[PDB]
């Protein structure tokens, strides 16, 4: 599924991401835009052999099991394919564990390089939330 901007904002708000660990909703929408272009089916391989999955590009090195990242962890206790679903619940619940691990949203390279320090509230402007 490719989400609309306000559609994703509403769904992230319903799942409790608005101001989760102090990150306003615009941060999460900005992150998803530059990680996946709002596409739940996005995948990208990393140099170390791990792969990033889904709308928030969650990495198989630490967070999910994809059967092909030997010596990795599965801290969200899910198969990585669950992160590709049109239902974003698994992505959001895993994202909550990531952002709580000490580094905040700096865990997402695209957020730090393209969202941090900008007017992220612009990403939810015009949405009925
Ligand atoms: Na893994």
């Amino acid at each position: 599924k490719v989400f609309g901007r306000c559609e994703l904002a509403a769904a992230m708000k319903r799942h409790g991401l608005d101001n989760y660990r102090g990150y306003s909703l615009g941060n999460w929408v900005c992150a998803a835009k530059f990680e996946s272009n709002f596409n739940t089916q996005a995948t990208n391989r990393n140099t170390d052999g791990s792969t990033d999955y889904g709308i928030l590009q969650i990495n198989s090195r630490w967070w999910c099991n994809d059967g092909r990242t030997p010596g990795s962890r599965n801290l969200c206790n899910i198969p990585c394919s669950a992160l590709l679903s049109s239902d974003i619940t698994a992505s959001v619940n895993c994202a909550k564990k990531i952002v709580s691990d000490g580094n905040g949203m700096n865990a997402w390279v695209a957020w730090r390089n393209r969202c941090k320090g900008t007017d992220v509230q612009a990403w939810i402007r015009g949405c009925r939330l």
